[PDB]
């Protein structure tokens, strides 16, 4: 009939989401069967591997594509309409996390997630493990973020960013701690976005002389996106082992609910009102045309982030699957993209809001108006350079309560329950860009 | 006369292999006169330097040749026929390494090198100095190859593999291990010979767009052997402190021979006749030409393999030699050279069976005949990615002995004198392929 | 009048010069209200840090820019000009390092700098704190250098140098130190000129074949020049706060002069009377021309020396500036100015053999006449890889006493006065080549 009409033709609609609830299947059968402690640790990390190998994989190709793309998109157009571009473009995510972020705020005060059970019952939380955290101060990473971008190195700026410790070597007489920074491990993506764009408009302000060499990074761009059309097969098979190997890993009976529970569901709510309900409804008020249209087109990155629970690694896939499923230009969308990766960590900015108000919601703390605005201005302002790490929802959240002076005496509780919800943090943090990227392209027909 | 005519037209072959002989006539007179205790150890790293020189010298060209000769190579060519191609290429190597494997063990089984003499004198062998070795267990290690083929990132690829270690903080109750990959440093070949292949296919299934890009990687190829055909002739200056400066280093008297003999002249007739005589016979069988012709021709790379010690700082001086002095095509052989550099690692399968014979020889060990074609399988599994570490016979030696449970008590004994005949492994390692080589020119006229 | 005529025309000479007195001025108006302690450490780094940003952004232009523009210049010209180009040339910096480092003897020995004051109280310079350096031996530094030419990986040589250290692992029966490299971090600026030259030659060699690539690397020099070109007007805003960041971090009061300030007005004379009297001089010699007319187009990057203090972040601004405010060809002068920014380091050369002789003022020493040339040669050697480290000065002057045994007892006197002493150093280094840059350019016309 028809049915197998609709099914050739959106295989990988079809292939990805059959995966997805295979791996929910499968983690719960080997959790029934003993779990994690049935197969032990010798056969444990060959489970996992298979997805982990994707998660491996996909890495390597932002390198020859954020570096890449952006001169080959940033060199057609003029100087003065890419200002005009980056003025909207950059307009456009700080709007949209502020009302994101606002919106963790009232659906937070509204619902008491700080309720009479065993989430008071934090006594478990503490357990004086891990209490002395590296904590590094609000002034510093400010300081840190604008001195990641313009990296030191060109090439050191592929695979090691820049931080910054303390060191208590100040025993004159005050033991005080001194700053100082190492360059630790993870890929400095911002560091590389705002040189290849700086790098790009040089090219355009040259004449012909520099037309050779942009369309050679014109065809290495094109390469890698005939490369990354092999690895969306991989894909399905991969997410079906990353679901499937978080679940055996976590103990994720009794404390998933009915211990927290009321906290996840606030703050899965609070993904599920926007990106989903609000960025629709942008969408629809300035171009006046059926969003869930073109949100059916990218289903695949969406579900590709919530298996990889990774913002940065999801990049080339969605720049394929806007610029195929759904109707934009080459250099619009392989523009937008790679700088709207590392900029809007929105859904970050709604865990991170959240999680701030859930421990001053017990706890008895009294944050009428003056820290409201604080812990929203801080939240999505920190919400830029937290690309590389993988937990960095847990660690830029002490930077906030440290500004707003709440207390982080148990910052383990929302720590061990974000395996689930900083996975769908990646999955609303991609989707904005995404419409973002169709809504720059209504008003360049003009 | 027409002895000149040959002299001067035949002048690498002479000056190479009057220089290892140097480098042995030099080597025993310094040691005659004194010794490295006649120097000391302030004198002694400056006589080492003008060879060790040539070593790190030549390592700098195989970044911009192996990743860039592959993407020249397999992209002229159709995907069909490349596959057509690899798979009697990879299938080559199998059957090389199972039979010269295949040889040690019934050249160790019926000579018994375990005799009654001072090899049974292991009691020096023990020393209680270095037994507690890592000695990675034998699923992370095949996990670690996988996970090392598709490097994390690409830039990092070029100088740092990946490893895996054991840290033993599970104190839980149950005093376990658990492994950890920390990125330890070596240049990682086998990473980036699977990356340029499947960037070469891409280009080849774009059109013209990538007509460009082609002949850019073609040219940067052209001018790095044009840049190695400079570094031939200071070869023979470094070959002769290669081989000089290792015999001042260790005291080759007395336990050269006279305390494991039977080994060394064991293991060097594995050598001897496995290449020599069994690889130049399937060459016979396979093409009917003359294969002394042609191995006198590759003369060159084969003496620089015996000094440098390792098997890829010899790849740029191999596939000079075999499209100059031998009759092979540009593309056919700038392609099966590289990725044969690092999959046939069949002179340490070679040395890696009759060494775990060895050890089984004497402690009076009953394998019959289920050990050895566990002992068989393994050793031409493990020699895949060995091509980083200097000391890859010793160490993948303690994961053939784990999986055939054999006594490692006495690792030592193979070690100290591995100086000798692993220098004997590069040799034959980089000899298969040559011929190889030679033998896909054949039936690539029809 | 025509007083604003001169006025814009030359707004970066004039732009420049005002912020490095402003910078004195700001550091001086925070010390008189208090000081760093009035500040503390948490608002001290944000005040250094808008200086320390330009630090940072220069240095990511020379990895683009060394090893692009040799391959553009050092492959228009005839290979057999090209070493009779650099045969001048590496004349040129020989002769000038020793004439500056011998006119430190006479100007330190004539004027006796070990001076009755508080220059022989050293009592408070011992300290008993850091006396135990690494302090490496004289032929194992040598011997690094050569193997710090030709890196042992390309990708490695763009971040992290080569460099030796010494393990006490020797406890057979002699307590001896061992040597052993580890690849320690800083940019290996000489590595990657001598592979770009060598590189460039091999296009050279190349026919019409190379001629897509040469076009290639001249393209991607030239985007630079325009990238260059806006980091020069943030120059101005930085140099002010470097200068202004260096004073409040040191007490620069009772230290500065009054203790050893014989000794400062002695190595700042010896950068006054040579490349300012001694330089022109030759310049004038052998072109019959003006060369203050010369000496005042290059002023701006001098002044960007005076604040970075550094010679290789200062290349990029040197190149532009000679290039357009002097008339120089393209090619002759983004060939000579790389290669000799990081072999004649003479004003590290001038200030590392006064430091030498002002130690052995005091403490009664005898170097009549061979200690002398002793003292002179060696200055003059280890002033070739003496880039990558900041306190470079300090590190390579323990080398040159123990070469000449003098004692070493009090080296610290010598540091915490070198951010002065030093901060003009790079200003006398990056001041020897370009005035060699258009000596070059007298004798090019014919
Ligand atoms: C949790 O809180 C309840 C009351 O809300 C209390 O009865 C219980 O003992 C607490 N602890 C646990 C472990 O359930
Ligand atoms: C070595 O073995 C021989 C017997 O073959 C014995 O005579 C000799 O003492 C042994 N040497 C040592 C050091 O044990
Ligand atoms: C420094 O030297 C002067 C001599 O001019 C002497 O008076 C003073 O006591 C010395 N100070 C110290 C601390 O040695």
């Amino acid at each position: 009939d028809q049915v197998r009409r609709c099914l050739r033709a959106n295989l990988l609609v079809l292939l990805t989401v059959v995966a997805v609830v295979a791996g929910v299947a499968l983690g719960l059968g080997v959790s029934g069967a003993g779990g994690a402690l049935a197969l032990g640790p010798e056969r444990l990390s060959a489970f996992v591997f298979p997805g982990e190998l994707l998660l491996r994989l996909l890495r390597m190709i932002i390198l020859p594509l954020v570096v890449c793309s952006l001169i080959g998109g940033a060199a057609s157009l003029d100087p003065g309409a890419l200002g005009r571009l980056g003025a909207w473009a950059l307009l456009f995510f700080l709007v949209t996390t502020l009302l994101a972020s606002a919106l963790g705020v009232g659906l937070a005060l509204a619902l008491q997630p700080g309720a009479a059970s065993a989430a008071i019952n934090a006594s478990v939380g503490a357990a004086g493990s891990a209490e002395n955290a590296p904590s590094k101060e609000v002034l510093d990473s400010f300081l840190d973020l604008a001195r990641n971008i313009f990296p030191s190195n060109l090439v050191s700026a592929a695979f090691r960013s820049y931080s910054t410790t303390y060191e208590e070597r100040n025993i004159t007489g005050t033991r005080v701690k001194v700053p100082v920074g190492q360059e630790v491990e993870g890929m400095n993506i911002l560091g590389l976005v705002v040189f290849a764009i700086v790098f790009g408009v040089a090219l355009r302000k040259l004449g012909p002389e520099g037309e050779l060499l942009i369309r050679f990074f014109n065809s290495f761009n094109e390469a890698t996106m005939v490369l990354v059309s092999w690895i969306m097969w991989y894909a399905p098979v991969g997410i079906m082992f990353l679901v499937a190997g978080k679940i055996v890993e976590m103990e994720d009976v009794g404390l998933l609910f009915a211990r927290l529970g009321k906290y996840i569901l606030c703050c899965l709510l609070g993904h599920a009102i926007h990106g989903l309900l609000v960025l629709p409804l942008i969408y629809f008020l300035f171009t006046r045309k059926n969003p869930y249209r073109f949100l059916w087109g990218i289903v695949t990155p969406l579900a590709t982030a919530f298996g990889t629970s990774s913002s940065s690694a999801t990049l080339p896939l969605m720049m394929k699957c806007v610029e195929e499923n759904n109707g934009v230009a080459k250099h619009i969308s392989r523009f937008i993209l790679p700088i709207g990766a590392t900029v809007n960590m929105d859904g970050a900015a709604l865990f991170q809001c959240v999680a701030a108000v859930f421990i001053a919601q017990l706890s008895q703390q009294s944050l009428d108006f003056v820290k409201i605005i604080t812990i929203l201005v801080t939240a999505t302002a920190s919400s830029v350079g937290a690309a590389g790490i993988p937990a960095g929802g847990v660690l830029t959240l002490a930077i906030i309560l440290e500004a707003v002076n709440l207390p982080v005496d148990h910052i383990s509780l929302i720590l061990a329950v974000d395996w689930l919800v900083d996975r769908s943090c990646t999955v609303l943090n991609v989707e904005g860009d995404a419409l973002g990227a169709g809504l720059l392209q209504n008003y360049v027909d003009r």
